[PDB]
């Protein structure tokens, strides 16, 4: 109903969004440095220290751990009683989430250049090395092969032994993770401009040029369209051959990956400040202002509400026909996505340093 169930402190932005584990608990990065683990009553659980800021969400293994990279250089695996399990060291900042594949190995990049292959114990099982910073999450195939950007404009191919199957060249950093389409097709935007289409072989498929950078990941549709915001303003529709389907404009870059409803709208904020809703010919459906830049994708309520935080301060709930809801304030700027929890409760990190929990 948009009041506030509880806040509660931290000492610096939260930069990412939380995670909610399976008994509830909700799990936050801060840029203080810690991760906190918070009872659904609002009450701390527990604290994990970390040296620097913690810049990306925590991600839950199946047996409970919760593992989280920082700015301090290190992966840490963390019990769920809040007791380190292990720790490992890169050499430069963690700036994206780890991902655990179907045998338990945690893969995770960092801006020492290398993505890092790690055992469930905390061992090393390879390294890779690319010659720029990792910023984006790995992802992995049904093949197991594990696929990563780099700042040295190349999308990376690797098998679950640590080889390199192949890379591919773009001409400038991939800022966001790859998509695979149900035929195996790999989708990449490149800061070139270009989103790409990359055969499973690794070979171009096609590649659709926009006019500036694509920083958020391409989202595919139920019929295989490829949607990306670029920051020449532009939500493109892409066909499975390279066409465009249609384009949309905004008055500045969309720096997030749309989301698709329940009946095919198409979601997507602006550096404009508006959350747009468009038809899926193309067509706006409606558009809702906010103050200032929208920089995480919306997400979508079980009920069809459209929730959004703003650079405004506030998080909006907005109804499927574009009025809105309710705005909820906090004092800063919300950089991340909200968490819907299972009782329709809303949590929402803030710059303010709080992570709020919205009824």
């Amino acid at each position: 109903d948009g009041t506030e169930k509880w806040r509660f402190k931290t000492g610096k932005a939260i930069e990412a969004s939380p995670v909610i584990g399976e008994d509830g608990t909700i799990y936050v990065g801060s840029n203080d440095g810690h991760l906190y683990a918070i009872n659904p009553d609002g009450t701390e659980k527990w604290r994990f220290k970390t040296g620097k800021a913690i810049e990306a969400s925590p991600v839950i293994g199946e047996d409970g751990t919760i593992y989280v990279g920082s700015n301090d250089g290190h992966l840490y695996a963390i019990n769920p009683d809040g007791t380190e399990k292990w720790r490992f060291k890169t050499g430069k900042a963690i700036e994206a989430s780890p991902v655990i594949g179907e045998d338990g190995t945690i893969y995770v990049g960092s801006n020492d250049g290398h993505l890092y292959a790690i055992n469930p114990d905390g061992t090393e099982k390879w390294r890779f090395k690319t010659g720029k910073a990792i910023e984006a999450s790995p992802v992995i195939g049904e093949d197991g092969t594990i696929y990563v950007g780099s700042n040295d404009g190349h999308l990376y191919a690797i098998n679950p032994d640590g080889t390199e199957k192949w890379r591919f060249k773009t001409g400038k950093a991939i800022e966001a993770s790859p998509v695979i389409g149900e035929d195996g097709t790999i989708y990449v935007g490149s800061n070139d401009g270009h989103l790409y289409a990359i055969n499973p072989d690794g070979t171009e498929k096609w590649r659709f040029k926009t006019g500036k950078a694509i920083e958020a990941s391409p989202v595919i549709g139920e019929d295989g369209t490829i949607y990306v915001g670029s920051n020449d303003g532009h939500l493109y529709a892409i066909n499975p051959d390279g066409t465009e389907k249609w384009r949309f404009k905004t008055g500045k870059a969309i720096e997030a990956s749309p989301v698709i409803g329940e009946d095919g709208t198409i979601y997507v904020g602006s550096n404009d400040g508006h959350l747009y809703a468009i038809n899926p010919d193309g067509t706006e459906k409606w558009r809702f202002k906010t103050g200032k830049a929208i920089e995480a994708s919306p997400v979508i309520g079980e009920d069809g509400t459209i929730y959004v935080g703003s650079n405004d301060g506030h998080l909006y709930a907005i109804n499927p026909d574009g009025t809105e809801k309710w705005r909820f304030k906090t004092g800063k700027a919300i950089e991340a996505s909200p968490v819907i929890g299972e009782d329709g409760t809303i949590y929402v990190g803030s710059n303010d340093g709080h992570l709020y929990a919205i009824n």
